[PDB]
């Protein structure tokens, strides 16, 4: 498809088993979700944003479908006031920005 | 052009009579800079982002370059970790998210 930008660039997701919404966030490094259940292992990490630095959790290599195409990859965890979908999971649907 | 996502979309933008760089950011509303002067009236605005609620000013119908596209909107001037070009600004330029 093809989103334009005068709303909210919100999709479905889904996601261990839940379908949630989720913001297509060119300005985000990594994907991060509201506080949610992954199965599997995971290490602490921490990332900055407008506000300052957040303590999240990283999981690995999980698959999440993002508006009906399948990808695999890196999720954070933690309290993000927006699920949002960036740049690691971004190219692995193959989205562009364009103008 | 056509900006695929595996490095963050940064774009350089002038304004005041500066060069900037800042990044592409669907994720944002709105434009946010960091600290710099712009001439007129400004009116205290209360954002959101990952770390909590941010205090900034809010300049209104500021002319901006964007990667050789000459746009005029808001601007947000504040303590943000990066220089950010929200929807509010993306749209004057014609840019999309494609996938
Ligand atoms: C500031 C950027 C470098 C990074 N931010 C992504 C950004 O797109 C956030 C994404 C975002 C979205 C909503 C709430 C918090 C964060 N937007 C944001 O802070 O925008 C604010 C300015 O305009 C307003 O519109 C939306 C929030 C306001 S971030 O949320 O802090 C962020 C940082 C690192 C990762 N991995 C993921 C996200």
């Amino acid at each position: 498809p093809q989103i334009t930008l005068w709303k909210r660039p919100i999709v479905t997701i889904r996601i261990g088993g839940q379908l949630k919404e989720a913001l297509l966030d060119t300005g985000a490094d990594d994907t991060v979700l509201e506080e949610m259940n992954l199965p599997g292992k995971w290490k602490p990490k921490m990332i900055v944003g407008i506000g300052g630095f957040v303590k999240v959790r990283q999981y690995d290599q999980i698959p999440i479908e993002i508006c009906g195409h399948k990808a695999i990859g890196t999720v954070l965890v933690g309290p993000t006031p927006a699920n949002i979908i960036g740049r690691n999971l971004l190219t692995q649907i193959g989205c562009t920005l364009n103008f």
